[PDB]
C-alpha cells in the first residue's frame, strides 16, 4: 500500500505512470516524500507540483487506494508552540516524511503565527515540503490588541503602525522588524497587497498581513450577521466581545449592514457600544448613505442625532441627499436638509440633488422649496 512507500518508492511510481499513461516526463524532485506525506497532499497540491500530469497522478493514487505520532516534546497544542517548538516540528516532520531539508529560518515565528499563515504562505516558505508541512498541521489541529492601537486600522497613524509591528513581533515571536518597513498610515497599510507585505518583511510579512486582516474583522464575522436582524445574537456577540467597527470583505461595518436593513434596535445598540457613525465603506459610503438610500428615516435621524456627516461623499461624489434623491425618499431628503444637507450635490458629473430629482421625474423632490 502507498502508505508504506518511501521517497524511492514514490519516485518509481512516477516513472511508471510516465510510461504507462505516456505522461509528460517529470523530475523525481517533484514528489520527494514518503507515501504518508503523499497522502496528506490534496489534488490542488498535486496540480501545483507537476502541472502537466499532477491531475492524473492524483487520480491514479486514489484508484490505487480503492483497490499522529507527534513527539512528546511537541504533544501540546500548536497555539502554545514556541518558536523553538516549531523548529523541532519542522525537523521532525522532515525525518517523519523524508522531505527536503527544511531550514529552521523557514518558519521564524511562534505557534500562533504559524496558524495565521495560509497554505500559500507555507508553499512560499517551503516550496519543496510546504503542502505536506501544512496539511500535517491541520491534522494535528484536528487531533484534540494593545490599548494604544484599539482604534480601527483605517484610523491608525504612522507611529501607530510602527507600534503595531513591535507588538506583533513580541506577540508572535517574530524576527526584529524595522519600523521603516511600513512607513505609512493605517490607510496606506490597508492598500498594500499581500505580495507587498511579503516584500517589505520577508521574515514576517505573511504573518503581519494576516494579522491586519483579523484586526479588520470570527466573533465579528458572526456579529456582521446583525444585518439579518438577529438582535439577541448581536447583544450576545458584543457581550462576548467583538469589534463593533468590524469590516467585511467589501468593507462594511455592522452599522452599515444594520442601517441598510432597517434595524433601529441594532443601529442604536451598535452606536452605544462604540460604532463609527461615519464609517467609510470601501466605496466611501457611510451608514447614513446606506440608510438614506434604503429609506430608513428613523435610522437616518438616529445617525444624524449620534453624529453623521450629512454632507459626506462616496467615491462617486454622492452626498447622502444625492443618494436619497436618486431613490425618491423625499421624507429622508427633508431630514437631511433639516440637518444641513448641501444643495450642491457636487456629483462626479456635477449634478446637484435637484438635478437627480429631475432625471427621476420626482417633481415633489424637485420642489425642494
Amino acid at each position: 500500500q502507498p502508505i508504506y512507500w518511501s521517497r524511492d518508492d514514490v519516485a518509481q511510481w512516477l516513472k511508471w505512470a510516465e510510461n504507462e499513461f505516456s505522461l509528460r516526463p517529470i523530475d523525481s524532485n517533484t514528489f520527494e516524500m514518503n507515501g504518508k506525506a503523499l497522502l496528506l497532499l490534496t489534488k490542488e497540491d498535486f496540480r501545483y507540483r507537476s502541472p502537466h500530469s499532477g491531475d492524473e497522478l492524483y487520480e491514479l493514487l486514489q484508484h490505487i487506494l480503492k483497490q499522529i505520532r507527534l513527539p512528546a516534546h511537541l504533544r501540546l497544542q500548536p497555539i502554545y508552540w514556541s518558536r523553538d517548538d516549531v523548529a523541532q516540528w519542522l525537523k521532525w516532520a522532515e525525518n517523519e516524511f523524508s522531505l527536503r531539508p527544511i531550514d529552521s529560518n523557514t518558519f521564524e515565528m511562534n505557534g500562533k503565527a504559524l496558524l495565521l499563515l495560509t497554505k500559500e504562505d507555507f508553499r512560499y516558505r517551503s516550496p519543496h515540503s510546504g503542502d505536506v508541512l501544512y496539511e500535517l498541521l491541520q491534522h494535528i489541529l484536528k487531533q484534540r490588541l494593545p490599548a494604544h492601537l484599539r482604534l480601527q486600522p483605517i484610523y491608525w497613524s504612522r507611529d501607530d503602525v510602527a507600534q503595531w509591528l513591535k507588538w506583533a513581533e513580541n506577540e508572535f515571536s517574530l524576527r526584529p522588524i524595522d519600523s521603516n518597513t511600513f512607513e505609512m498610515n493605517g490607510k496606506a497599510l490597508l492598500l498594500l497587497t499581500k505580495e507587498d507585505f511579503r516584500y517589505r518583511s520577508p521574515h514576517s510579512g505573511d504573518v503581519l498581513y494576516e494579522l491586519l486582516q483579523h484586526i479588520l474583522g470570527l466573533g465579528k464575522k458572526l456579529l456582521e450577521a446583525a444585518r439579518a436582524g438577529q438582535d439577541d445574537e448581536v447583544r450576545i456577540l458584543m457581550a462576548n466581545g467583538a469589534d463593533v467597527n468590524a469590516t467585511d470583505n467589501d468593507g462594511y461595518t455592522p452599522l452599515h449592514l444594520a442601517a441598510s436593513n432597517g434595524h433601529l434596535e441594532i443601529v442604536e445598540v451598535l452606536l452605544k457600544n462604540g460604532a463609527d457613525v461615519n464609517a467609510s465603506d470601501l466605496t466611501g459610503i457611510t451608514p447614513l448613505h446606506a440608510a438614506a438610500a434604503t429609506g430608513h428615516l428613523e435610522i437616518v435621524e438616529v445617525l444624524l442625532k449620534h453624529g453623521a456627516d450629512v454632507n459626506a461623499y462616496d467615491n462617486d461624489g454622492h452626498t447622502p441627499l444625492h443618494l436619497a434623491a436618486k431613490y425618491g425618499h423625499l421624507e429622508i431628503v427633508e431630514v437631511l436638509l433639516k440637518h444641513g444637507a448641501d444643495v450642491n450635490a457636487q456629483d462626479k458629473f456635477g449634478k446637484t440633488a435637484f438635478d437627480i430629482s429631475i432625471d427621476n421625474g420626482n417633481e415633489d423632490l424637485a420642489e425642494i422649496l
